[PDB]
């Protein structure tokens, strides 16, 4: 280093610090808005820039050529994690800023392009390595794996006791990543809010606080401009439908939302999931961080639009 700060292009700079940023079509570009962020999310101090890369570069390897589970995603999902961080200045410790990006950036790692159900009627050996969260189990696991390659221990620096503090911060935000275990999570943190018992400095609160984040930065395809929204649910489909096939090759009826001929049904399904989920999601996060409403606003636009597409007014 130790002089050399990155910089993106005036658009770029600029729109990087909005929550509904779009990371563009250059692939060879992601590395370095990474960079960007975590220098100006942690500082510059906080990794060596060589081992950072060397990181970063073995990440995107373990990513697959998949429609929507790719290196895309990770990026992305960590941008949204950026713009919560930077809106929160002196809500997060050291080690949390550390540690999230890093978890957002690894939170899909060795992805197939399949739900932990598929796993599961297929009968695949992470399905019996890892009975709940399978796929986020194996995430975290190739997370420590990559760490342990050498030259890529990004943490070094940190004592024994912060290693395993920020590791378990990776792991409980990879594995909230799981959607099963948002509604749970949701319901807690609403009753604490709204109880009046939430307590950022019970660690157990933080947790809870901390997976909300991750859903949220996890489905922010929905809290982009339109155009964004509408051509992700594109590759978002791509694979649900190719995983449909392989219910179907197993002699099992998909889910309709996996079932390309039940296309016509979208629409509809996404209605019931910006209710369901999103909304909520964006809902008791702007609660308990306000600075993050822009993503809930973005979202009440991307419904009205769903609504829209139904009224065939698009
Ligand atoms: C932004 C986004 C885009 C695409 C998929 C997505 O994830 C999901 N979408 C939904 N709903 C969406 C749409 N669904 C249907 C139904 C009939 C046909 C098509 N889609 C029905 C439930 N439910 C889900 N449960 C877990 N994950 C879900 C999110
Ligand atoms: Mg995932
Ligand atoms: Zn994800």
């Amino acid at each position: 280093q130790g002089l050399m700060q990155f910089t993106l292009p005036v658009r770029l700079c600029k729109e990087i610090e909005l929550f509904h940023f779009d990371i563009g079509p250059f692939e060879n570009m992601w590395p370095g808005i990474f960079v960007y962020m975590v220098h100006r999310s942690c500082g510059t101090s906080c990794f060596e820039l060589e081992k950072l890369c060397r990181f970063i570069m073995s990440v995107k390897k373990n990513y697959r050529r998949v429609p929507y589970h790719n290196w895309k995603h990770a990026v992305t999902v960590a941008h949204c994690m950026y713009a919560i961080l930077q809106n929160n200045h002196t809500l997060f410790t050291d080690l949390e800023r550390k540690g999230l990006l890093i978890a957002c950036l690894c939170h899909d790692l060795d992805h197939r392009g399949f739900s932990n159900s598929y796993l599961q009627k297929f009968d695949h050996p992470l399905a019996a390595l890892y009975s709940t969260s399978t796929m986020e189990q194996h995430h975290f696991s190739q997370t420590v794996s990559i760490l342990q390659l050498e030259g890529h221990n990004i943490f070094s620096t940190l004592s024994s006791s912060e290693y395993e503090q920020v590791l378990e911060i990776i792991r409980k935000a990879i594995i909230a990543t799981d959607l099963a275990l948002y509604f749970g999570n949701r319901k807690q943190l609403e009753e604490m809010y709204q109880t009046g018992s939430l307590n950022l400095n019970n660690q157990s609160h933080r947790d809870r606080v901390i997976g909300l984040m991750m859903t949220a930065c996890d489905l922010c395809s929905v809290t982009k401009l339109w155009p964004v929204t509408k051509l992700t649910a594109n590759d978002i489909y791509a694979e649900f439908w190719a995983e449909g096939d392989e219910m179907k090759k197993l002699g099992i009826q998909p889910i309709p939302m996996m079932d390309r001929d039940k296309k016509d049904e979208v629409p509809q399904g996404q209605l019931g999931f910006y209710n369901a989920v999103a909304i909520p999601c964006y809902t008791t996060l702007t609660q308990i961080l306000p600075p993050t409403e822009p993503l809930l606003k973005a979202c009440r636009d991307n419904l009205s639009q769903w609504e829209k597409v139904i009224r065939g007014e698009e």
